[PDB]
């Protein structure tokens, strides 16, 4: 099919500095079609990540909060998204995340390059819908908050990106944008 597909996408990070900061959890839904894993960081995750995800290492093990979580090295993880955009959404894809053109893009950008697969990524989605400015325009003279916690509590009434993502692609079929307002919000990759 040549039809669109949506890609809601969503990372947990060692910390706040796009610059440098490494990619612990990777996820993505698709329609029903779901992609998660966990990455072993190459850096400290902060006291403030750890308390906003649960995610801490112990050693070579990470943690998310009592119970030990099975890691993807980086170069397999990275190749299984590229896979899962190539593959599994059963279209042609175009991604979607919360803050990710200040974000999650410019991180994912930096760590597929340190791995050879930048290029690749790119020929298997060219652009990104920024959900954070599109709520902004969306809602603009009507709400003080655009996190993701504060609008799934707000229009869904209820920090793991596969729980994430999963709430993320409720919120956009909840908001219903027009293609106009999407087209605002696109950015190429």
């Amino acid at each position: 099919s040549e039809e669109e597909t949506l890609v809601f996408f969503d990372l947990e990070t060692t910390g706040l500095d796009t610059s440098r900061c490494d990619i612990v959890q990777l996820s993505a839904i698709s329609g029903a079609q779901v992609f998660s894993v966990y990455l072993l960081p190459r850096c400290c995750i902060t006291e403030g990540a750890s308390q906003v995800t649960g995610l801490w290492v112990d050693g070579s093990t990470l943690m998310l909060r009592e119970r030990p979580v099975q890691t993807v090295p980086h170069q397999q993880a990275l190749t299984g998204f590229i896979r899962f955009l190539q593959n599994q959404t059963f279209g042609r894809p175009i991604l979607v995340g919360h803050n990710s053109r200040r974000f999650d893009w410019p991180i994912l950008r930096r760590v597929l390059e340190e791995f050879g697969l930048l290029q690749e990524f790119r020929s298997c989605a060219s652009e990104c819908v920024d959900t954070l400015s599109l709520s902004r325009e969306m809602f603009r003279n009507a709400l003080q908050k655009f996190s993701q916690p504060f609008l799934v509590q707000h229009f869904l009434q209820q920090h793991d990106a596969s729980e994430d993502v999963r709430t993320l692609q409720e919120l956009y079929r909840v908001w219903r944008p027009s293609l106009e307002l999407r087209d605002n919000h696109t950015f190429r990759l």
